[PDB]
């Protein structure tokens, strides 16, 4: 796998390497953060919508380790030798962001759909597809990636296929969002479309990223990667959940719950 990612192709400079290893360990810290602000306010929340911002906790964490994980690859792979930083093993790949997303994607899409008030049959019905659907999306996406060095080509019919996933995945989850809001709390049936929009956005960066190496196939498209990738991820994870967690506490204090009344 690390051959086949353009990161293996460069030597970077000590300006592109450090800055590349500070926006992981920074994005460990930031989900790290956002982790224990998750598990506090979890209380204020009544037992109906709880299992949401447990799941961001899950998201976090999951985040959080695959950043670890990756910020250490990035440090082994490489030794600065005759003034620039220089492959030394094969250790480092992207592969494991698609791992990160295969595991929290599941969860962002079910805290979004408990927060909708979906139950029983629709629920579980409405997940199973949204869930399949990102599956095929992230495994096409992931077979692709690995052609990103060798076969641009084949990376793009590769990419077609998950955007067909992707476009599906957007079509249910929005016809969902705009028949159920009505049935939203507290007002929340108008800040819920403002998710929605925030998910297009910063979903859709994921595959500007994707592209890099077919349109920049060089050592600064790696660093643009990266960034693309830190500022998709604190977007779609960090802040999602939050504006997840904000719907869940206003719903449970509209539905009686105490805690989110007074924490409000
Ligand atoms: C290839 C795309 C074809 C996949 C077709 C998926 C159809 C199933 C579906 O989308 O059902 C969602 C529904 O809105 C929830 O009840
Ligand atoms: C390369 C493969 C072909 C690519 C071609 C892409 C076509 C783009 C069309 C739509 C964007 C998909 C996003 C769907 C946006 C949400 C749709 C929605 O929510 O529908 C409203 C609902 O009908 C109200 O009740
Ligand atoms: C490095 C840090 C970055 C990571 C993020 C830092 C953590 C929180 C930041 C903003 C929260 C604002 C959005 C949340 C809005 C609703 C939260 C709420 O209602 O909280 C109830 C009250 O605060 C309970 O006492
Ligand atoms: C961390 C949370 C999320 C929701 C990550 C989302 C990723 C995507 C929407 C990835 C999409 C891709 C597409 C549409 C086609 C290129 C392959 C990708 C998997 C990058
Ligand atoms: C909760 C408060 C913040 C928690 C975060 C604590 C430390 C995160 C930093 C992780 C260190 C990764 C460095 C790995 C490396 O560069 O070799
Ligand atoms: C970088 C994060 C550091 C934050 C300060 C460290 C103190 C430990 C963190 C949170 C304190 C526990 C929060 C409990 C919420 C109050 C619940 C209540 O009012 O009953
Ligand atoms: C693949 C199978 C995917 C199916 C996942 C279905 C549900 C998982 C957990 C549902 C959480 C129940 C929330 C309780 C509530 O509605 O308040
Ligand atoms: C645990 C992960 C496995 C999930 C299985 C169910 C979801 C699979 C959905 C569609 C997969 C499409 C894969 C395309 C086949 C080509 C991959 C290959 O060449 O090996
Ligand atoms: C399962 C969903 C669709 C899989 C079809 C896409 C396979 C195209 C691969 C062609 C190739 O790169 O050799
Ligand atoms: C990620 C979304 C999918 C992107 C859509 C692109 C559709 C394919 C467009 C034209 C394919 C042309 C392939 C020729 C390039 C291969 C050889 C080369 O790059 O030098």
């Amino acid at each position: 796998n690390s051959m086949k990612n353009i990161e293996s192709l460069f030597d970077y400079s000590a300006g592109q390497f450090e800055f590349i290893d500070h926006l992981l360990t920074m994005g460990v810290g930031v989900h790290f953060a956002a982790l224990i602000f998750f598990l506090v306010v979890s209380q204020f929340v009544a037992p109906k919508y709880r299992i949401a911002t447990a799941l961001s906790c899950i998201v976090m964490v999951s985040a959080g380790l695959i950043l670890n994980s990756q910020a250490v690859m990035w440090t082994d792979a490489y030794a600065y030798v005759d003034g620039s930083y220089q492959l030394q093993d094969l250790t480092f790949s992207n592969g494991y962001r698609y791992v990160n997303w295969m595991a929290t994607i599941p969860c962002l899409l079910l805290q979004l759909l408990i927060v909708l008030n979906l139950k029983g049959k629709e629920l579980f019905s409405t997940a199973t597809w949204l869930i399949l659907a990102a599956w095929g999306m992230i495994i096409t996406g992931y077979v692709g990636q690995l052609y990103e060095v060798d076969d641009i080509a084949q990376l793009m019919i590769w990419g077609a296929v998950s955007t067909a996933f992707f476009v599906v995945m957007n079509w249910i989850v929005g016809t969902k969002i705009f028949k159920n809001r009505a049935t939203m709390l507290g007002g929340t049936d108008s800040t819920i479309t403002k998710v929605f929009w925030l998910m297009m956005f910063a979903w859709t960066l994921y595959p500007i990223a994707y592209l890099v190496p077919a349109f920049m196939n060089n050592a600064d498209g790696v660093v643009l990667r990266q960034l693309l990738f830190t500022i998709a991820d604190i977007s779609s994870k960090v802040i999602y959940g939050l504006m997840i967690t904000y719907i869940a506490i206003q719903q449970s204090a509209a539905a009686g719950y105490v805690p989110a009344q007074q924490a409000l």
